[PDB]
């Protein structure tokens, strides 16, 4: 058969329930996370290839790069809860990794507001109900599929990608093996 | 005390004769050894700080990754008889844990091809009994200082670095702590 557990992907011990459809899980100090969200573009492809009614999530974790890993959590919560996803990840991925011009909150901060947010708007966020509650989804996220690394994503919280099983040469054909493996394990 | 047995530090039980003056133990397969040198830069900031006369020295680990694992600490051996340490480590820790594209000891070989050095002087250096020498002496030295896992670094034979007991409240005054706590123990 073409897809085996064990190859594409594995199965969890323990699945649990109202897990999110297809869940991504990164950090910002991840290199292999910003060679596949930017180099490889796994998730553009992932949701190029989605069924129908079916949407992506894409969750930080807390547990790479000191207590500053923390910070960037609340900080991709604030992303998300004013949708811009789409302008910080490359200032955050590069401020962390590249320039390495993000060492604090506050060059965190500095980021969304190059971005165009109004420092009132970035700190009302930060302090909001919204944004506290996103930052405790993320990790019981992470605490329900006991995640141990990143790059990660599982699908129906019951599968998880295992990258390591697929083709490993041919960049290509690897980015569509990850993707059509999403696929064939949304439609199971 | 501001610095402290059991703090910033602590103290072999059997020390080390003849030990470096400053030891670090690492592996390219290492995810926080990845942050020390790319992020935090620790070698560098310790290097800065120290006397006139204290020499740095790095050797590589086998217990990470196998038998590429092996082959890393034997290239890190070429690394070290031809020089090139600088030229090398930022490619080597990016091919194995950013775009994963070192995955034989021939993709080790193509960093040092890519990087300048001749393939007749690579492969003279790899099969050299120099070499065989420096993967022993890395391997008897965290032998000696009963090493456990990575990073580490040792001063002296005597003091090995305890990070867990800094401040690690922020990614550089950890940074700036951890250096000034080898200059301390090089004093000491
Ligand atoms: C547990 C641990 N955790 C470390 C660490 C945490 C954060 C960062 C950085 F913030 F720079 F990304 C680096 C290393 S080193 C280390 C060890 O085993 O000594
Ligand atoms: C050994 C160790 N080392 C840690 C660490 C090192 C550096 C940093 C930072 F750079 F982010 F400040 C954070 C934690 S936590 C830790 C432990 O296992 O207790
Ligand atoms: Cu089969």
């Amino acid at each position: 058969a073409q897809y085996e557990d064990g190859k594409q992907y594995t199965t969890l011990e323990k699945p649990v329930a109202g897990a999110p459809q297809v869940l991504e899980f990164f950090s910002f100090f991840c290199p292999h996370c910003y060679q596949f969200e930017e180099v490889l573009h796994i998730s553009d492809n992932v949701k190029k290839k989605l069924p129908e009614g079916v949407k992506m999530t894409k969750y930080h974790v807390n547990f790479m790069g000191g207590d500053l890993g923390k910070d960037l959590t609340q900080a991709w919560a604030v992303a998300m809860a004013l949708g811009v996803e789409d302008k910080v990840t490359v200032p955050l991925f590069e401020g962390v990794q590249k320039t390495q011009t993000i060492r604090s909150a506050s060059d965190i901060r500095d980021v969304f507001i190059n971005a165009g947010i109004k420092g009132e708007e970035y700190d009302a966020a930060w302090n909001s109900f919204v944004v506290k509650s996103l930052v405790a989804q993320q990790e019981k996220a992470a605490a329900d599929v006991q995640l141990r690394g990143v790059p990660a994503m599982f699908v129906n919280g019951k599968y998880q990608l295992n990258p390591q099983g697929m083709d490993t040469s041919n960049m290509d054909v690897f980015v569509q093996q990850y993707a059509d493996t999403v696929k064939y394990l949304s439609e199971k």
